[PDB]
């Protein structure tokens, strides 16, 4: 024998001393592993969706600086924001998580999250779908953060979790098309995206506004259902406008509560051709397949790697 046949692969050798810093890799094998500790962490759907928003939602498309890369949401100042707070509680399972298994960044869990937490709302919905995910992110420390030469804005309003820091008067509606338009979102991804992620409790604080569903944590199309139910009346709750409520006009029983944010897409004829469409009867596969590709799109905004 001359031992000259292909080298080992590095999967067989049995040691290899742990760099400070891994390089991860993850096989496919890898990430089947990670979204079954995930599915297993007790992480609700509401939870999994909600932390993977609040770290891919940074992403701004006018300079490209933002996103799920590097995952800053587990660094100051982002695990700190109000808007997050929903968001950063599910964190250490995912830290924990991250660390028994060594095989990819916790950047990459965030994400893994989302899509399995997307993937459990399909299903709940009768639905079996595959929610692409690409590894390849890595993880940023706190100095490396720290040093940076640019600037991510704590954000005045997340329309997506219904969140609005405070009233200026600027309009509530017209925050939401800036955020959508930081992350590059098109009028119906923006439609699909809000009706998706109300349904699936994303709130950033747990309130009910928009939430027109009584099957929380269910990719179904209800939001738009309800939304464009003319049995229902919308009535503001006050002054300001910025609460509505929604009655059936048949009881008088009251049925929802929304904001502004959720009435838009009823309310301007665009937002609402979009909104008719997957209202319609038979278009719930249809809106899944539409919120998935928005998510992933939204997922993937700042994976210039994959060049």
């Amino acid at each position: 024998h001359m031992y000259i046949g292909p080298e080992v692969p590095k999967e067989d050798l049995i040691w290899q001393d742990p760099l400070p810093q891994p390089i991860y890799n993850p096989t496919e094998q890898d990430i089947i592993d990670l979204k079954f500790a995930i599915a297993d962490s007790g992480l609700s759907v509401s939870e999994l969706v909600s932390v993977a928003w609040a770290s891919a939602s940074t992403f701004r498309g006018g300079d490209k600086r933002g996103g799920a890369n590097g995952a800053r949401l587990a660094l100051m100042p982002q695990r700190d924001w109000d808007v997050n707070a929903a968001a950063v509680r599910a964190l250490p399972v995912l830290e924990k998580i991250q660390k028994e298994s060594g095989k990819a960044s916790l950047a990459d869990i965030i994400v893994l999250a989302g899509v399995v937490g997307v993937e459990k709302a399909a299903s709940a919905a009768g639905l079996s779908i595959h929610v692409p995910f690409a590894p390849g992110r890595v993880d940023a420390r706190q100095d490396q953060t720290d040093i940076e030469m640019f600037e991510l804005l704590e954000p005045i309003a997340d329309g997506f979790r219904n969140y609005r820091a405070r009233l200026d008067v600027s309009t509530t509606e017209s925050l939401l098309i800036d955020k959508a338009q930081q992350l590059t979102l098109t009028a119906p991804e923006m439609t699909a995206l809000v009706g998706g992620m109300r349904v699936l409790g994303a709130n950033f604080d747990g309130s009910k506004n928009g939430v027109f569903t009584d099957r929380v944590g269910v990719l179904s199309n209800d939001f738009f259902v309800n939304l464009l139910d003319m049995r229902y009346e919308w009535k503001a709750t006050d002054e300001s406008k910025e609460l509505f409520e929604g009655r059936d006009r048949e009881t008088g029983e009251v049925k929802f509560t929304a904001s502004r944010a959720d009435l838009v897409f009823g309310s301007n004829s665009v937002l609402r051709a979009v909104a008719e469409v997957y209202a319609s009867s038979d278009a719930h596969e249809k809106f899944v397949k539409d919120f998935v590709a928005a998510w992933v799109k939204v997922m993937n905004l700042d994976r210039f790697d994959l060049l």
